């Protein structure tokens, strides 16, 4: 401004009262750092959720009673319910999930071994299903000489399906999905899961399905990526994989995973002379909410 001032050797202040309550569930905003940006202020600072420390920026303002009414922002890297393969034909690695800005999510990186050297979250899918307690959940990616596709589930009895052409991949799918198969909400619920089968043009899709004596994996098969899907072994008594066959004696649950794929690509091919599966599994007898019960990793190996 107009002249230099000294700072006082006494201080008397005036003082707002607090600025901004802590969004989001959490408990408090903290250790504040700001810069002037373009005419404005720009707030970065800790944050508390659940007892436990995280950073957060606030989004701009222009005048200080504004600070309370803008959002409040985690900075966060999470990839829920990730799909990871190398997409060949631009040689980049992809990781799809859920639960970012959009439906579903995909992360771009030159070495998936580096966790914190994914992008930010690109648009997958921006689309919703109706009836539906979760709704769209578990993609699943895979293409063909021709297209890639995006297969998931809703805890609803439903599949769905969308496609792209090859070369539009990485891209977003946009909103519009089809119907695959329908069931009860139990024979169909989610982690859904396609491959191709090594060698020939035969596709394999798993489904996660709710059984009396647990969580199971029902199979079905398709000559092509785009058309109907015929079972496999598809009933709790002869299911593709749960507790009437898997050998597993430390759960009863055979859930969410990934066969082992042959190949890092996109076309998700497996290898049937060593079919493998992993799965999460719990305790027989754990229990309470579900967020909390208490998964661990496990692995099937057919028995010829
Ligand atoms: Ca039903």
């Amino acid at each position: 401004g107009a002249m230099t001032c000294d700072l006082p050797t006494t201080y008397k202040w005036n003082s707002t009262g607090a600025l901004a309550q802590p969004k989001n569930g959490w408990t408090s905003l903290k250790d504040f750092t700001h810069v002037p940006y373009n005419g404005q202020h720009l707030v970065y600072g800790s944050m508390v959720s659940g007892g436990s420390y995280g950073s957060m920026n606030f989004g701009l303002f222009t005048d200080w009673n504004g600070m309370g009414s803008v959002s409040q922002n985690k900075m966060s890297q999470a990839a829920v319910a990730p799909t990871l393969f190398y997409f060949a034909p631009k040689k980049v690695w992809i990781l799809a999930h859920q639960w970012g800005p959009t439906s579903f999510s995909y992360r771009t990186s030159s070495d998936p071994t580096n966790p914190n050297g994914w992008s930010s979250p690109q648009p997958l899918f921006t689309g919703t299903i109706s009836g539906s307690s979760t709704g769209v959940i578990d993609q699943t990616v895979i293409g063909d000489d021709t297209n890639m596709y995006l297969f998931f589930a809703g805890d609803n009895g439903k599949i769905y399906r969308a496609s792209m052409p090859i070369g539009n991949f990485p891209g977003s799918f946009g909103s519009s999905s089809t119907v695959v198969m329908s069931d009860s909400t139990n024979n169909l619920f989610e982690a859904v899961q396609v491959y191709k089968l090594q060698g020939q043009t035969k596709y394999l899709m798993i489904v996660e399905a709710i059984g009396s004596q647990g969580r199971y994996f029902r199979s079905f098969t398709a000559t092509s990526l785009g058309g109907s899907w015929t079972p496999n072994a598809a009933t709790e008594s002869s299911p593709f994989a749960g507790k009437a066959n898997s050998g597993a004696t430390w759960t009863n649950d055979i859930s969410h995973g990934d066969l082992i794929r042959v190949t890092n690509d996109q076309t998700m091919t497996v290898d049937p002379c060593n079919l493998q599966l992993l799965y999460q599994g719990r305790a027989p007898n754990s229990g309470g909410s579900y967020n909390n019960l208490p998964y661990r990793p496990g692995l099937l190996t057919l028995q010829r």
